[PDB]
């Protein structure tokens, strides 16, 4: 009929334009809150992924643990043994474990840089369920080696910790394959990624970086 | 005067920014339309680019054809003699001709993975023109060349194919030069690129996809 | 209470989004706008970043001059030894200075390129401070070499150009680290860099282009 007269309705067209255009800082605002928006939704979104495979995450006995079992602040560690980052950044994570009896470790092998990722995990996977106290010495070499995986230097590390005597399951490819879907479950994209808490960190932290956040979750009580 | 009074316009240019800052999704149902806009733009504007050069796509004779020559579908295929994904598609390409009589293939060379996807594709125009029904022999080997292009074995496959008579025209960069500018009128900026009706697929694709299409088109009759 | 009713106000929001998206290209223009005012406000902030640091541009001791001292129009250039267009870039910089007696060059050698860039600037900088007469000649055969530079071939060219002699001071990596504080408060972030009046170019240009530049600026007075 209607709510405003033509001319009026005109104007307030005119209006947007004119608005905007002699003052792009609104166009500034709200690309920002567009923006946080999007962010926010995200972040409620991994927060649900996270909490609802919690018992893929924290109470899978194919997947290794390095500490304590009933240690009250569990995290969880997607390493690659191809990685460089990881390798740097493993040691301290078992490091806290000795030093925090509280903490413990959960490792979760996946195979995105190379075929020997795969191949090297598998191993280990194996190990871990034919013998688990086995486990963190060939974690450990693997993890000491600088240079990159072959099917033979895996026969050479199996070998310098006594596990060489372990065949390598089928049913060990079962777990690569479901950290495999689960790292995709979290959107995780890039490794060292480990989960603390309800918070995940994509990359290396220097030891006393990592301390603060380690005893912050343990305040979490 | 105005048509809106002061206090009133003021407001408006209020509700401008807390419309868009409080419901940031206005503006991504601009930005959307925006996009939507732009796309549909190119769009029409390809299928210009394409209608308009139709003489040079179907009708030139310096370009080299696979098929039979009133064979009712004509495909074109813009493909780089050292481009892999070429190489593993023109087979197909080639398969359709022979299961389908009524399609038939255009080639394209195009230079632009090295010089001697240049040196070859002039060989094979020289080729073609000189003598054409020659030309699928040389074509053929060519593409099933894995390792890359030399100037010796664009000869060894030349003397492979009983080609290595043919002297390389200078009439033939002009076809090069032509293909070139060709591409760059259609917006090609890729390759293997085939042009299919009034569609263009820059990829390779799987035979029985492919298969469909041509049909797809042969309906289109 | 207020100045535009419910209803009004109602369609004014409506019409905030039925203006944008019924016509995105008001959007355009206000991302056109918004793009304008980021660009304008960035150019005046190089323009201060350019006009205050002066003193360290044009006259700063320890940093290398080509061409006369009371020369009318000074240029700077910041240059990388290991950079592959500044060696194709500085003859012409120098073949002004010939030229045109007016000009004069400054160098800023940067060490981002490599640890060879480093000790080579150090070591024209020494030189320079030690003896400046003598850096011409090492400068310019440090930009001779294509091959990439190691501690030797620093040797090689510090003797044969006969400035072997000079020890390579503590002092000369200041005016390094100062040319990298330099090269980031101007925001830049690549080389060949060079200063020209109040204007700035980070790439390596034709001669008969730059010639046409250094006269503008002559004009300039």
């Amino acid at each position: 009929n209607a709510a405003l007269n033509a001319a009026q309705e005109k104007e307030v067209r005119a209006l947007v334009r004119d608005t905007l255009v002699s003052n792009p800082e609104i166009l500034e605002e709200a690309i920002m809150a567009l923006q946080t928006k999007k962010a926010d939704e995200q972040q409620a979104q991994f927060r649900q992924a996270l909490a609802s495979e919690h018992d893929a995450l924290y109470n899978d006995a194919a997947s290794p643990r390095i500490g304590a079992k009933d240690a009250k602040l569990v995290l969880v560690s997607f390493t690659d043994y191809n990685c460089p980052y990881c390798k740097r950044f493993d040691p301290l994570l078992e490091k806290i474990t000795e030093q925090y009896p509280d903490v413990a470790v959960i490792i979760k092998p996946l195979p995105f840089k190379g075929e020997s990722s795969a191949k090297a995990s598998q191993a280990v996977l194996s190990v871990w369920k034919e013998d688990p106290k086995a486990f963190l010495a060939l974690h450990q070499r693997l993890m000491q080696k600088k240079t990159m995986l072959d099917n033979a230097s895996i026969e050479d590390a199996m070998k310098s910790t006594n596990t060489s005597k372990i065949k390598l399951t089928d049913d060990s490819l079962k777990t690569l394959q479901n950290n495999l879907e689960l790292s995709r479950k979290l959107g995780i994209q890039g490794t060292p990624a480990t989960v603390i808490g309800d918070t995940i960190l994509p990359g290396a932290v220097d030891y006393d970086q990592l301390e603060i956040i380690v005893k912050e979750q343990l305040a979490k009580v």
